[PDB]
């Protein structure tokens, strides 16, 4: 087939915070755009084990209940195995990107790409989905605008 069914993994640092709202945000705005049938997986880890078995960060669930977004997820751990059953694995900073291709093994399908790599850089949003846990609900939300932002340049770039 010319139009594989893709599959999408979103990684940050503990898969608590941005990327399983990079997760819940991809897949709600694939389903506004009845795109469902050119995805496989769409998934969330993070590189550390940190809140493995764990609900998302009470901010990242508030933000996406806030925007009518469904979300439910137990946080894993990106592996060296995902590189090969995974198209994109797609991180939010440059930290991550740096982990990513330090256990990437050589020759395996997955693309490493930074979300904000589908930015437009006409200054609605910044490139790097930066880390909110420090911060408040607001660094949240302007999280939850990058991503809904990067997901549709995604949708529209790249099926
Ligand atoms: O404690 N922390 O610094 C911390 C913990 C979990 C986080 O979640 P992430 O956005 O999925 O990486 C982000 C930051």
């Amino acid at each position: 087939i010319e139009k594989p069914k893709i599959s999408v993994a979103f990684i940050a640092l503990g898969n608590f915070c941005r990327s399983p709202m990079a997760e819940a945000i991809f897949k709600h705005e694939v389903e506004k755009a009845n795109l469902e049938n050119r995805f496989n997986k769409i998934d969330s880890f993070g590189t550390s084990n940190y809140h493995v078995g764990e609900s998302p960060d009470h901010r990242t669930v508030s933000i996406c209940k806030q925007h009518g977004v469904k979300i439910n997820h137990k946080g894993k751990q990106i592996k060296t195995k995902h590189f090969d059953e995974y198209d994109y694995i797609i991180g939010m900073d440059e930290s991550n990107i740096n982990n990513l291709k330090k256990i990437q093994p050589e020759g395996s399908k997955a693309k490493v790409c930074l979300f904000g790599d589908w930015n437009t850089n006409d200054g609605t949003v910044q490139t790097i989905i930066e880390d909110p846990w420090y911060g408040d609900i607001q660094d949240f939300e302007y999280n939850f605008k990058q991503i809904t932002y990067f997901s549709k340049q995604f949708l529209k770039k790249e099926l």
